[PDB]
Parts: structure tokens; sequence; C-alpha cells
DNA sequence: CTTTGGGGAGGGGTCTTTTAC
DNA sequence: GGTAAAAGACCCCTCCCCAAA
């Protein structure tokens, strides 16, 4: 949509350019009034408030288990299916999180 | 020794909803 | 009444870090 005036990086998000250039300041305008811990963006503050309020919006269809994070629900699925989701296309190894697969590719030669 | 698994964080994208023109 | 930009809601990703395999 538009280009960053500082880092000259293009953002495809509509209206997300102000969000990007606000990170260069380093400010944390959003503050948790309970724990006095400040975050970078409003949505990050909102998910942090789930810790204090105890809300568990993510539900398992069959288990009924409630989790505060989407990935926690995804990990719970692995106790039902027993399937490790991420797979390396060359070394034929499996991983339980996406960054673990990325770490394997960068750090090791896979083979 | 290296590798794995998870917590917490920041950073971008898409869809929708509000808001300022 | 209409339009476009920003904010929200939620999604995804990787990185730093470190007990635990
Ligand atoms: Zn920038
Ligand atoms: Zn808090
Ligand atoms: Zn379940
Ligand atoms: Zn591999």
């Amino acid at each position: 949509f538009q280009k960053c005036p500082i880092c000259e990086k293009v953002i495809q998000g509509a209206g997300k350019l102000p969000r990007h250039i606000r990170t260069h300041t380093g400010e944390k305008p959003y503050e948790c009034n309970i724990c006095k811990v400040r975050f970078t963006r409003q949505d990050k503050l909102k998910v942090h408030m789930r810790k204090h309020t105890g809300e568990k919006p993510y539900l398992c269809q069959q288990c009924g288990a409630a989790f505060a994070h989407n990935y926690d629900l995804k990990n719970h699925m692995r106790v039902h299916t027993g399937l490790r989701p991420y797979q390396c296309d060359s070394c034929c190894k499996t991983f339980v999180r996406s960054d673990h697969l990325h770490r394997h590719l960068k750090k090791d030669g896979c083979n």
C-alpha cells in the first residue's frame, strides 16, 4: 500500500503502516493497569489481560478443553491425533512447532 | 556435549468494524 | 448518504532463552 518513511519497507496491510513505523520509537503506550507492564500494541495487551481475567476462549471440539491461546489448543489436538504437524521435506524429520522446523533448516544441513 | 519443547516477546498479514472526512 | 484510512480482532511467523531430553 505505502512505503515506510524510515526503513523504506513496503507494508501490504491496509492502514498498517502507522503500526509499523510506531515500532521505531520504542514507546509502549499500552499499559496493563493491574501489573503495570507495558506492551507495544493493543492486541498484545488484550491477550495479556486474559492471564488476569482467566478467560479461555479456545475450546476443543471433542475434549471440551479450554485454553487461553490458539497454539495451546493446537498442542492439545496432538494428544488426540498423536500427529506431529511440521515435517522436513528433505531429512524426513518431524517437529511440533513451526520455528523448530525453521531452526533445523538454518542450524543443520538436514541431509 | 547437542537437540528438543515450551514460554514470552515482537512483527506482519487478512478480514471487519469505527471513525474522520 | 458515501469513501477511505485507521483501529479492532485474530491469524500467522520467527527469535531469544533455557530447563529438559
Ligand atoms: Zn520503518
Ligand atoms: Zn497484566
Ligand atoms: Zn481435546
Ligand atoms: Zn531437515
